[PDB]
Order: C-alpha cells, then sequence, then structure tokens
C-alpha cells in the first residue's frame, strides 16, 4: 500500500491517490464524503479511477477533491504563466514575506530559494489533510471488511484542560463523541475543555491540544521485530508526526510510563478460553514492534497551529526590518490521526496477508487465525 | 542514504551495512569502537568493505561487530543443522515458552507460528542497537566533515526524577555528560536521578527514562513541507520510536506545547546580522518539517525494559498455564537515539545538496549557504 | 524524483502524479498538450497542481487527462454502485470472458478472481500511456533547462523490414522524423517499413517493432556502478520493459555486442581538446552503469499488441469451451520510450546533482562540471 | 524481500544481505557453496545470521563470503589509514590512471572524483556477483518448497555461433548442462560454440554471448499490470540488466518477436483437462506483466568483458595522453541470471502470497490454487 496527496490549498482541487489496494473493497464517493465531513467537525469528491460499482479494482485509486473558492484563486494560482502586468494589479497576488513562527514560511522559502511565501503556504498548509482523509477511506473500508477492524479518535485534552485518562472508548461511542463539540469522550473532561476554549477565545489567543486514535479489533502480528523500521510503531510514528502541526506521538502510556516502575510499567497476560488475556493496555496494543491484540492507541500533540493576531514578531525577509506575522483544530486533528494510523494498518495488514483481491486477503486472515487458535 | 542491521544476540557476529554514502568521508574502526563504547556508558570491530585507508569508497559499507560469547553458542545458535539428539543433551537450548510482557516474545511467536521464543527475543533485542551505532558512526563523520554539524545527548529524567528543563548542551559539554553515571547536564537533575536508580535498584525494581538528542549546527532547509513522509520529524520519530522500549517522541517542547497558548507556544523572529535571530527553540529546531537552523531537539520516552524477577505474570504458550517471566539503560538509549538522528539528518542533507564525494557535496553545500546570505 | 499513473481506459480521466521534482522548471499545461499529441503519431489536458505561472512550485504535480468518451461509460465504469438490473440491460456492460492471448486478459482475471477481464483490459490497456507521457513532459523540460539534455526516438524496425543501422539523428532531425509515417529517419528503411504495413493491412495483420531512443547532451557519471540497482542501465531497463507489449530492451547495440569480438566490441577513448573523445557509440552512451557523455541509445522490442481477428484460439472462462478471441503502434512506442528514458535520467540527475530549485540544481551541475574540466 | 551486496574483490571479504525473508526455509551453508560452485563453472561462506540449524529465522540473513587473496591485498586495501611513506614503496599500490573500454572505470573516476580507478574497479568488478548468488541461493530455497518452482540457465550463444533456438531445457537436464564445458543444452550449439572460443583463444581475443534462465512450475499471476513498476517483466529486466556486462534483455523470443506478425507472434490457449493449455511459448511465461504458468524464458546479451591485450586505445587521464588498457564468461552469467530471476520471483511471490513463515505462505499458495482450480 502507498499513498500520495497533490493539491495547493488555493488551487483547482486536492488529488489522493492509493495505490496497492486489492480489488473488491467495498468504498464509494458517499463514505468519502462522510469522512470528509467529519474532518470538518470541533468547536466536492470525485472518483476518477480504481473503483467501479462501489467496489476497488486493484489498480491505483485517484480521487478529487474540488476546490470551492477555486474561481477567486484561477489567476493568482493559474498553473498556466499569466501577463506580469496584468498580475500586478492584482492585490490578492501581492507578495508574502513576512513567515510566521511556527510554520513552513521560512524554511521553505530559504529551502526552495523563494521570495514570496506563497508557494510554501499553499502546499504546507493543513487543507491538504482533506486529501488524507480521502485516502484514509479506502483504508478503512479495508480494515473494516478485512479484519472487523475500527477506528476512532477521541480528545484527550485542549489547552491547560485536564487530561481525560480513563479508558478508551469503543466504536459505539463514536456517535457521541463526533456530537461532541471538542471531540470529547469524557463528561468532565468536555467541559474542561469547553472552558479553556471560552477563556482563550475572550483573550484572543489559540490552544492546542492531545489527541488519541484508538483502533480495535487488530489481529496479533501486525508489524515485526525484525529491525527499525519495521516496527509498527515506528510506521505509526512517521505517519502521525507527519501531519501538519503535530509536535509529539505516543504509543499507549507513552511518556507517562518512562515515569514508572517496571514492576507497575507493563502489561501482564493471563489464562483465557479464546488466547492470552490482558487486564492493562499501558502497551497501548503494540509490544516489541508488534500488534498484541489489545486496541491500540496513538497520542499526537498538536501545538496552536493557529497565528495569533499582532502577537508574534517576525522578519521581512525584503527588507530585514522587524514585522508582526499577519495570519491565514484539535478535534480534526483527531480525525486525521485516524487516517494516519488506518493507513499503516491497511499497508502493514497486507504486507503480512498479502493478495490480491479482498476474499484472497480473508482467506489468509482466516487461515492465520485458525492455525493461532489451534495453538 | 540505507542502513541495515543484521545478527542474533548471540549469533557469531552483527553486521551494519550502509549504503549511499559518498566517497572521501574520514571514518576509521577507531572511530566505531569510541563510538560503540560510548554506547556501553551508564549507571571486536571489523571493517569488511566500503572505507579505504580511513575514507569512504562510495560504495556499500559493511561493518562487522564480533561476539565475545560465540564460543557458548555456537551450538545452540549455529545456522546449520546439529543432531537433535545432541541438541536434546544441551540445557541451554531449552525451548523458552513464557513470553515477557512487554516485549516481542508473545506477539513474535504467534506471528511466525513459533513455539520457542528463542528465535524472537535473539533478534529482538537491544543488542542489535550495537549495529545501528556502527552504522550512526558514518553518518555522524559525513555530517561534521560536511557540515560542521555535532550530535549529542543528555538524559532528561530516569523513573520519577524531575525533568530537567533547562537549556540543553552544546557540544563542549559531552565530556561531562559522558562522565556523569547517568548522563545528566545538569548537577542537580544528576543527583535526583541518581537518588531514583538507588531507591529502584534497592527495591529490586527497573526504571525507564527521558532522553533527549541534540544537533547543532545545521542548515537551514532540511526535510520538506512537500509531503508528510518528507518532513523531517515525521523521518526522526519513524527512526527513534524504532529503536527497542522507546514508547514516545518528542520534536522540541512536544506535548507540553499542545498545552500552551498560541502566544507563548512559538518562537518569535528578529532581526540579526547574518540572518534571522531566535530568541527561544521551543520548536527544537524544526518548523513545518524542516530545520530553522536552531538545535535540533528530539526526546524520547524509554520505558523500563529490564524484567522485574518474579513480579509479572504471564502465560506458559506450552501448557496454557499460569507461569512467571524469567529475566534476560536511559543513558545509553540516549546515545543510540543519536545515532539514529545522524542517520536521518545524513540522509537528508545527501537528499538536498546530492553529490558522489564529499568534496562535491561541500561544493553544493557552500554554494546553496552563499545564495542564502546573498539573500 | 517519482510518478504515479492512474485511470481506467473508459473512466472518466486519467491521472499522472510527479513527486519530487525541483521548483522553477518552466512546463506548462500547452507543453503536456504538445508531448501528448506526439504520442498519436504514426502510420483535454488539466494541471490540477505542482505548477503555478508555468514554473513549478516543488510540491508535487497532478496533471488530469480527460476521456471524450466518458457519457458513453458513465455507467458501465461507474465509480459508484449501480441498480444491478438497470446494468443488466445494458448491452456494453455485457461480461468478457474471452481472455486475449498476448495479454493481461487470462493471468490478471486469475489474480484477482476476476470473472469478467472488464478490470483488467481498462487498465492494463496502453491508454494508460498517455499519463507516463503527461508526467513525462515534466522529466524532459527539467532535462532541458538544466542540463542541456534533448531526449528523442525514431523507428529501426517495423515487422520484417531491414533495421536502419545507420547513425542515430540529433535533435534538429526530430521535425523530419515526426513527419515521417512511421516516424523513420532513414529514407530507405522508411520505404521498406511503409512497405511492410501495407503487405501486413493487405493481409489483415498486425506487426510490431523496434524503437530507438536517443539521448543527447548528457554529462558523465549518472547513474552509478555500486550495485546492480543504481546502474543506469538496470533502471533503463524496468522503465523501458515495463512499457505495454515491450519484451526486450538493448543498450547501444544490444544483443549485437553479445556477437561480437573484445577487440572491436569496444568503444575505444582518445585525447581531445575538452575531455576524453570517442570514435564509436557500440556502449549506446552507457559503460559499467553510468553515462560516459556519447548519446544514450536505448532500443525495445514492441510485440503486434493488435489483436487480429479471428485468428488467435483461446477459451471461455466461463464455460470451458474453445473460442476466439475478439479485438479491442511502433512509432508511439518510440514516443512513450522517449518518455520512460526521461523519467529515469531525470531521477539520476536529481540524485547526483540534488537541490530544491533549478538554479541550485543548475549551480551545482556547473560546479560539477567545473571540476571535471579543471582535471 | 530486499538484497544488499558489499565486499570490494580485493578486500576482506563479501557480505550479502537479504531481509524480509520468511521464517522456516531450509537452506544452509553448503547449499550457498554449492550455488557458488555452480558460479566458478565454465569454459568460504560463513553464515552470520538469520539462519538456525538450516532454518532461516525471518530476520535479516548475512553471509559472509572470504576472500583467499586477501593477506597479499590487506595493506593496500586496508580500512584504516596507512604512512604514505610506506605505501608509496608497494609496486601494487601503483594508481590506475588508464581506463579500460567498456568499464565503470572512465565514468566512475569523474563521478567521484578519483584519479585512481582501483576504488572503481574493487567495486566495480564482477566478482561482486558472487554475493549475488550467496542472496540467490536463499530465494531459491523459498521458490523450491514453497511453490516448487526450479530455476536454471543454458547457454543460447558464445561469440558468432548459431544460436539455440530448440526448446529449453526442464530441471533434469542440469547436470548435463553443468558438465558442459559451455553450459550448453544442444550438442550441436555446444560443439559451434567451442568452436568459436577455440578459435577466439588462438586468436588472443575475447568473447561475449547470449544466456539463457528458466523458471518452471510458477504459478499464475505473479507481478501485476496494474503499473510499469509491478510487471514482473520490468521487474526481471531490471534485475539482470544489472548484472556486470548485460547490454540486453529478452523475455521468451523478444527481439524476434517484434519481428512476426499478431497472426504468428503469440500463444494460443486451448482447454485442457487442469486449466488453460497452450502449445507454444513465445511469451516466455509472462503475459502483461504477470506469470501465465508456461516456464519462465529470460535472456541476457552479455559483452566480452575481458579486456584484450594491447588491442584497446584509451587515454592517460594524469597526462593527456594516448594509452593502451591494461587487462584485469558466459556459462557464469547464466548462473548469476538465475540468481537475479530467482530473487525477484521470491519477491514478487511473498508480495502476493504474503506469510511470515514457510507454512503460512504455504497455506495461501494452496488456497489460492484451490480457488483457480475451483473457477
Amino acid at each position: 500500500l502507498r499513498w500520495i496527496t497533490a493539491g495547493e490549498s488555493h488551487g483547482r482541487a486536492l488529488v489522493a491517490v492509493v495505490e496497492g489496494m486489492v480489488a473488491g473493497v467495498h468504498v464509494t464517493s458517499a463514505d468519502i464524503a462522510d469522512q470528509l465531513a467529519r474532518r470538518r467537525l470541533g468547536y466536492a469528491v470525485t472518483v476518477l479511477s480504481g473503483i467501479r460499482h462501489g467496489s476497488t479494482l486493484g489498480g491505483p485509486i485517484a480521487i478529487e477533491i474540488g476546490n470551492t473558492e477555486w474561481p477567486k484563486w484561477e489567476t493568482v494560482m493559474a498553473a498556466d504563466p499569466v501577463d506580469p502586468a496584468e498580475l500586478a494589479d492584482v492585490a490578492r497576488n501581492a507578495p508574502l514575506t513576512r513567515p510566521r513562527p511556527g510554520h513552513a514560511d521560512y524554511a521553505g522559502m530559504l529551502k526552495y530559494g523563494f521570495d514570496d511565501a506563497r508557494p510554501v503556504l499553499e502546499r504546507a498548509s493543513a487543507r491538504e489533510t482533506a486529501a488524507r482523509v480521502a485516502a484514509g477511506t479506502v483504508a478503512r473500508a479495508f480494515l473494516r471488511q478485512a479484519l472487523g477492524v475500527e477506528v476512532l479518535s477521541h480528545v484527550i485534552s485542549i489547552g491547560a484542560s485536564a487530561p481525560y485518562e480513563g479508558p478508551p472508548p469503543r466504536a459505539e461511542d463514536l456517535p457521541a463523541i463526533d456530537a461532541s463539540p471538542v471531540r470529547a469522550y469524557d463528561k468532565a473532561a468536555e467541559a474542561d475543555m469547553i472552558a479553556q476554549i471560552e477563556a482563550a477565545k475572550k483573550d484572543g489567543d489559540t490552544l492546542g491540544g492531545v489527541v488519541e486514535a484508538v483502533a480495535l479489533g487488530l489481529p496479533v502480528g501486525l508489524g515485526s521485530f525484525t529491525s527499525g523500521d519495521h516496527r509498527l510503531d515506528s510506521q505509526l510514528a512517521a505517519a502521525v508526526m507527519g501531519i501538519q502541526a503535530i509536535k509529539g506521538v505516543e504509543i499507549g502510556d507513552g511518556f507517562q510510563t518512562a515515569r514508572r516502575r517496571g514492576s507497575r510499567a507493563h502489561d501482564e497476560m493471563y489464562p483465557g478460553p479464546d488466547g492470552v488475556v490482558r487486564s492493562t493496555n499501558r502497551a497501548g496494543g503494540l509490544e516489541g514492534g508488534m500488534t498484541n491484540g489489545q486496541p491500540l492507541r496513538v497520542r499526537a500533540a498538536m501545538k496552536p497551529i493557529s497565528t495569533v493576531p499582532r502577537a508574534l514578531a517576525t522578519v521581512d525577509l525584503a527588507t530585514g526590518d522587524e514585522a508582526v506575522a499577519i495570519h491565514q483544530a484539535v478535534p480534526a486533528a483527531g480525525v486525521v490521526v485516524e487516517t494516519m494510523v488506518a493507513l499503516v494498518l491497511a499497508r502493514a495488514a497486507l504486507e503480512k496477508f498479502g493478495g490480491d483481491s479482498l476474499a484472497e486477503t480473508q482467506r489468509n486472515i482466516a487461515a492465520y487465525q485458525r492455525s493461532v487458535a489451534d495453538r
């Protein structure tokens, strides 16, 4: 499994391409739209290729997401050349030479030899995550139909709220979570987070937060211990840290595990009727690079990403003079993290179970499951 | 740049291979040995290929690290078949059927259809990190000679100690850090950590901790904002999360950034004589996926990895009965994290500056630096 | 540099994506259209992302090519589900169960568990090569602007014609070649090929042939001898053999080299004013995996790809009974081979010279060239 | 599946590493030695990791091949620095500044900024193919045990001999082939080739030739039609063209197919008791990028690789003056081609059938085979 996104924030459209998905997975334009809608939660889809009659074909799946604001940008972001005199009269084509702290602006301009930040922010912008969730929808359809696996998210903290550290939600809690204005699972934590936002809004300030993706129903043995790169945690870490504004990733109890003693840090195993059973999940469902059957828990730390008006000092690269950054989402981050987790899980599953069609993959899964049971 | 490790913990030797390194980098067997020694800090090298007269050749560099304990294992871990009757009399060839919680044992056995955990732990074991640091030594020689970049580490916390949150060390502080029994930079933090260890030792328990790699002297613009996978933070996250026992990774102030307001979360920029200058480094030297010139800071959370005697319940997979796990390092984790950081930085540098020889790469670096200055 | 194509032959559109191209390369929708036109030689483009005002941005370039016949196929090749009763009345949705010999039909159906060949031929079809040449246009713009490199093709033989073995064309011969109905460089060879086609047409039969891509102006040292995969010939071979209907690839004099004696097989070197000079090019501009500065010559053998009416016996997979294959281009193959060659050359150039913008890459090229001259 | 080779021709040893091979494949140091012996046909192995008691472990397999001539080279090819005064007295450390035509010498020196060709030829040398066949032995053990697939080779032509175009050999013909001084299958062709060699030897000249690898017993559907890179022919082409001295690759009847009419170019299908049956194999067992069940045939054109004494003019790069190249194998090429074919087939099989152990892979294979039969 591979995935690619393309598109500028104010270009004509975004494109998501996924290659390597088995034929026979049921996914539709509506499913993609539903997931794009979930991305819009918190306080135009065209399938071009790879799917026929709601079922994947096995070839590359290309998904286009149109930008509604395109008529406003079709000259400033035109693909082809445009008379530079006609363009000099266009206010919105003014160059951006004041990099926002915390953004790709400054490093991107220097890296690519740009003197206008526009090409950098157009591509760096988190609007790109919409293309990711289009791709992620294919992965999650596969995960559900092949493995009975569900993926979801909930917000652990926003701003200075007290982190919810109770049990993670199951799939049936998703409607309640999605109806929450902060996509919180816990009512007390919800109230605390809403309060933090209210105070930040009034102060005209911005907040980041912590988000936890949960994947349920995974078989034992996805990922591997054979090298650093094959470890599922390594894979998960790359996929979620690569999301815009993410500054930290944890598996399970993460950094808090590093503060516990070995006697209380791990998940002990006990005899059960249908295999080994654990009573805690501090590992977050990954041990030694592989899924252990427990719920997968991955946490992502998002920094405040909205630029706070007239608060951040910067430099005008055109002049060398002082300036202030001019401005241009935790629950939605949760949704994007779901997507990223889904993509990697799906890739890991195809790696272990192979197959070119869903039925074949399903056969291999069943047979692996039977063999584990016959142990 | 690519790197591969091979070797079982009790096999004849470990092998590290790095491919894609430019010719003309000065690295020697002694340098590799020095770095392997640093890995042994905390409370036989043969270069087979790719280096000639202390200078890289451009082809694959293969580095062998011999296992001193091999004569004890040369039958149990023999490559070739061995009479199963002769082997049944060998005590140390007894099968391991009681997976340690927190380790690859259980998931690995199920994944590969093993009924003895030996093949799993032999490869999963953190002894493998010795092969990594062999490979890492080539990367850091390159980083130093091509970019004047230095990489180091210090321990932030061990067990329940109070995290050192003062300034990171510079390269000249490395001797003092390496002489510390806990590789601490800060004396007060050092004392606190030693205390935590002393109490854990007496209790017969084990500790994890937090470690911070620091890379200094990086040019602006390594990594990219163009997609998730090209983000340097994504790359860093994969490389360090893939290290044994690591459950969390942060860039800069990490999870704490997610608890701050946007007005206080970022690093403001100011005019300077030789380019833009910042007064804080909350970003940890990465913004929007790229190096900004500030010190690179990456943090890794290590779980306690030593199995605590007769404390952890498990299952005997042979019988289905209850059992207890039988047993088989924070400052050293710091050293391994250095290695991983070095490897990715080196890869990112070769990606941007290209070249087949060090001189060529150095030319390209100089010219990129000149162009940035002429802005 | 990476490239991806997506699209079914009768889907709404094709998509080409190229990732890793430096910013600042001048390419336009018109240039892509021109190259798509050349593909149509022999006896609707929308740039969605990655290019602004005729200049590459550095991010992923997505190029859409619309299918004009889409209204006819928008139900049979609909992405979303369609009432199976409404579909059963549609003649053109009849299933294809008689695999054509020489095509992906049979193996594809078995591989993916299809009982209709439609999903296989839709993706396998050489219509996909249109997406390739869209991507190839970006590479060749880069090659021209960064390296002064030109890529072209001419046909060596069609059917049983006598292979033209005279000198390859230069770039100024391209108009004459493109005006030839068989894209021949040599007039005598041209007449012979036209004759072979005329006789085949009259016999109601089909022809394959041999095609030679030529790349001019390459620097010494693209590709490498360090391993099999880094050899440029290896790379070239993969890219052109992967083209539909190609059964053979040669570099330079290819299979004929294997029939010569060592004394007459190679290209001897002689002193020249601006470096070493050769008087023959039997190697086809590659030696030991790298460009030697001579014209690059790559040859591809295309099998007859059009199914000959009622001539080819096959099986009806639905019944197990005998059947005949029902039917569903050498100069155009030449054009596609150009594309493939361009893509790999561009990737190899970016590998050696690095850079994130064209100017930077150009600096590195100049400096490498100066260093070679100062030898 | 991935493979890496490392080693210089006169270094201490060669290393082959293969990663991604399933656990439970029976391969031994003896098997590797046997295959290294076959490579030595025509007119010290240590397994360091990844194999235990003659059975693969699932981790990276590292195989060391010692160089017997090492004591002669241990100063000239020393890894570590050596007094340059002590080295200046060593005759065999004299620099090589006269590139051989047809070799990596000239392009390699320029590419890496070397003024001595020694580092180039040490790595470029076909001695490296010994590391490949070590790796190839693991793949072929897997192919045999998982799929009942056998791989072999025979020589089609050497020098100006008349190409043997009769039927390819089966596995039982391998002893007779390996006993032939030119590894010919056909007695008449054998005599012709021996004659060509005799005449070349007497003339003090060198020969290249054509070689054909044959793989038998493949399932339908390895490789794919979904994109250029997934085509098995593309993969095969890269792997064999990347072999030293190979200038051409064909699948099946290759370039001759391009000279036939469509009515006679392909392999017609007929009804059979256990699936579809063909009476010709012009395709060489690949159609539309995938295996069709027929014998896989791949042909490689090897140029004469031995430098003919005082016959080839070149330049002394030290002076700019004329010079002559000073000197430093078709049946063995056949053996190496076998290896390369085996590696890719094995990778393609693991891609389709997945699995982490041989038993699991075998289950998936059986079930795929059953499903095809139940069609």
